[PDB]
């Protein structure tokens, strides 16, 4: 009855938005193991262009999140069928190169969620000191 | 055998430092319930001078933290003996007005911990754009 869910991401500067998305992934079924993949520094820089927190920092922060059952750190940039087999993953939780997951019935959407980001915080603070 | 631990705080702009301190409080004994008190907006403003996130935001973020078992939101600014009785609290986890807790054997220190704060993040980011 236990279902293994995989969610990967950069998880840079984690905020409530990320936490809620992890919660949603964890609750896709009644009994789950939520495995979270955390992307490497070098691949995040190459493919997204930048990253603020190191792999160690981003992983150590996720360890404190209630919904996270297991972490793969670093994770592969691109999910493969062999990877799903190796970790007995039943579903991939995502926000096409993803058509193969949908054809296999392994694709689960999570909807992005609002959070108070670092940027939101700075803007809120600075609003008290200048227009 | 289960021991009830109480930790209060503002928990504004929660970061790894806070998470580690919650972890320490939660692990003071083998079997615990960690109750976290979250201070009100108005009392935090009056007594500390400011607060960035609302009570709702600060509480909703703590809900996602693995170590948090129960939340009192808002909590009293000052712990009283009656409060400990009402919530069956065995120990208060803190970082004197606190002499009474120590005389009762209910005081447990947690050591402040390093984290990557919002401020640390902004400084790290800006270092790439100016000296």
């Amino acid at each position: 009855k236990n279902v293994v869910i995989y969610a990967d991401g950069v998880y840079d500067m984690l905020h409530l938005g990320h936490m809620k998305q992890l919660e949603q992934a964890k609750k896709l079924f009644e009994n789950t193991t939520l495995i979270v993949g955390v992307t490497s520094d070098n691949e995040t820089k190459l493919f997204k262009g930048q990253v603020v927190q190191t792999l160690e920092e981003r992983t150590e922060t996720l360890k404190h999140i209630r919904w996270v059952d297991e972490i793969i750190s670093p994770c592969p940039w691109v999910v493969t069928p062999e990877f799903l087999e190796k970790y007995k993953i039943d579903y991939v939780a995502h926000d096409d190169i993803y058509a193969w997951l949908k054809r296999a019935g392994k694709f689960k959407a999570t909807q992005r969620t609002e959070g108070v980001s670092t940027t939101d915080l700075i803007v809120r603070i600075l609003k008290n000191y200048e227009d």
